[PDB]
């Protein structure tokens, strides 16, 4: 189910496995930053592109997430949840913090939609 897939993914990212995380997306699957920070795209259509975006992730930062607080949905293939992320820039130093809310949509064990809200000012 979606909640299962989401936790899996977040774990993969915590482990720095960006290809894995990427791989969890349906080929024509989409990543979105509804409130994108400046200098970044806001939609990433297709696994290849999502991968291209996330490729560099582990090189600049390492993240650790709080446990997702999901809200109960009807559809088991839709998950809506809030969670926090703390990052440490490989620079290094740089502690970086995020408070998310996301709408995940899955099918046959793959991620179709990853809509990740966060504060672009912050
Ligand atoms: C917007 C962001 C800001 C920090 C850094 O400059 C990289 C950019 C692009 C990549 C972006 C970070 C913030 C982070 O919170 C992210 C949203 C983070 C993610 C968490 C998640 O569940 O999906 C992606 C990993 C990296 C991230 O995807």
């Amino acid at each position: 189910n979606a909640k299962e897939i989401v936790v899996h993914a977040l774990r993969l990212l915590e482990n720095g496995d960006a290809r894995g995380w990427s791989d969890l997306f349906h080929p024509e699957g989409v990543l979105e930053y509804p409130y994108p920070p400046p200098g970044y795209k806001t939609r990433f259509e297709g696994r290849e592109t999502i991968w291209a975006h996330m490729r560099l992730f582990p090189e600049y930062m390492t993240i650790r997430f709080t446990d997702v607080q999901f809200y109960e949905t009807a559809d088991p293939d839709l998950a809506i949840g809030e969670f926090h992320g703390d990052g440490v820039l490989t620079a290094s130093g740089g502690k970086l913090a995020y408070d998310y809310i996301a709408v995940w949509r899955t099918r046959d064990g793959q991620i179709l939609l990853y809509r990740l809200f966060f504060n672009p000012l912050r």
